[PDB]
C-alpha cells in the first residue's frame, strides 16, 4: 500500500495473508486474501500461477505483521488450491485473475470468528457500487514502487471506483482494461495498491454492507498519474465462486 495507514488485522478481520514454505525451510510471503467462507479464501491466480502446489503454501487469519506472530491469529494448510481455468496474462493485464483457496487447520478445522477473524460478504451479481464511491484496500504490499522490502506492519487506505469510459481512455489504459475488471484510484494520485498487495480485498460499502467488490491484480507501478489500480470484478464471478464453495 502506497501511502494510506497502518492498521491492525481488527479493522479488516477479512484479511488472510498467504505465504510459500521453501525447500530451504524459508518461507516467504506471496499476497493478500480474503475470507469469504469458514473455509474458503479467495485471492489471485496470478499470484500462484507460477508454483501451482497447494502444498507449499500456508494461509493466517487474524495476524497484523508480516514476520512475528499476532495474538490471536490462526495458521492453515491449503486443502484445494484454485485458480481460474480462463486465466490469462498480458503485456500489463491479468484476465479471470482469481483463485479460491480452501482452508483446513492442520487439526482440521476452518476458521472460527473472533475480534479479530470475519467473514465478508461478497456482492450480488454484477451489483457494484457507483463511480466516485469510496471503498478500502488492505495488504502488506510495498510502500514505494521501488522498495526491496515490504513492511512488517499492516496497511490500508482508501481509493474511489473510477468509471471504465475514464479507465478505458488511452492516456490511462487504452484497451488493456475490460469490464471484468474494475479500476480505482486517488483523486490526486497519493494513494495506491503496489506489488505484495496481489489477492487483496477491496472493500466497498454496497446497500448496508461490507461487501467485497474486488480483488487486487494489477496496475502500472504504484501511485502514478493516469495509471489507477485495477481489480478483478467480484460481482462478475459469483458462478464460479459458487460451483466451488458448493
Ligand atoms: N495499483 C497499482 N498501481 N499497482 C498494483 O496494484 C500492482 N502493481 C504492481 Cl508493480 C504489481 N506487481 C508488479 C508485477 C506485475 C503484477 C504483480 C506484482 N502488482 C500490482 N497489483
Amino acid at each position: 500500500i502506497i501511502g494510506g495507514e497502518f492498521t491492525t488485522i481488527e479493522n479488516q478481520p477479512w484479511f488472510a495473508a498467504i505465504y510459500r514454505r521453501h525447500r530451504g525451510g524459508s518461507v516467504t510471503y506471496v499476497c493478500g486474501g480474503s475470507l469469504i467462507s469458514p473455509c474458503w479464501v479467495i485471492s489471485a491466480t496470478h499470484c500462484f500461477i507460477d508454483y501451482p502446489k497447494k502444498e507449499d503454501y500456508i494461509v493466517y487469519l487474524g495476524r497484523s505483521r508480516l514476520n512475528s506472530n499476532t495474538q490471536g491469529e490462526m495458521k492453515f494448510e491449503v486443502e484445494n488450491l484454485i485458480l481460474h481455468k480462463d486465466y490469462s496474462a498480458d503485456t500489463l493485464a491479468y484476465h479471470n485473475d482469481i483463485a479460491l483457496l480452501k482452508i483446513r487447520s492442520k487439526e482440521g478445522r476452518c476458521a472460527q470468528p473472533s475480534r479479530t477473524i470475519q467473514t465478508i460478504a461478497l456482492p450480488s451479481m454484477y451489483n457494484d457500487p457507483q463511480f466516485g464511491t469510496s471503498c478500502e484496500i488492505t495488504g502488506f504490499g510495498k510502500e514505494q514502487s521501488t522498495d526491496y522490502l515490504y513492511p512488517e506492519q499492516l496497511k490500508m487506505t482508501v481509493v474511489k471506483l473510477i468509471s471504465h469510459r475514464e479507465c478505458q481512455q488511452p492516456h490511462y489504459y487504452g484497451s488493456e482494461v475490460t469490464t471484468k475488471m474494475l479500476c480505482a484510484a486517488d483523486p490526486q494520485w497519493k494513494t495506491d495498491s503496489c506489488q505484495g498487495d496481489s489477492g487483496g480485498p477491496l472493500v466497498c460499502s454496497l446497500q448496508g454492507r461490507m461487501t467485497l467488490t474486488g480483488i487486487v491484480s494489477w496496475g502500472r507501478g504504484c501511485a502514478l498519474k493516469d495509471k489507477p489500480g485495477v481489480y478483478t470484478r467480484v460481482s462478475h464471478f459469483l458462478p464460479w465462486i459458487r460451483s466451488h464453495t458448493k
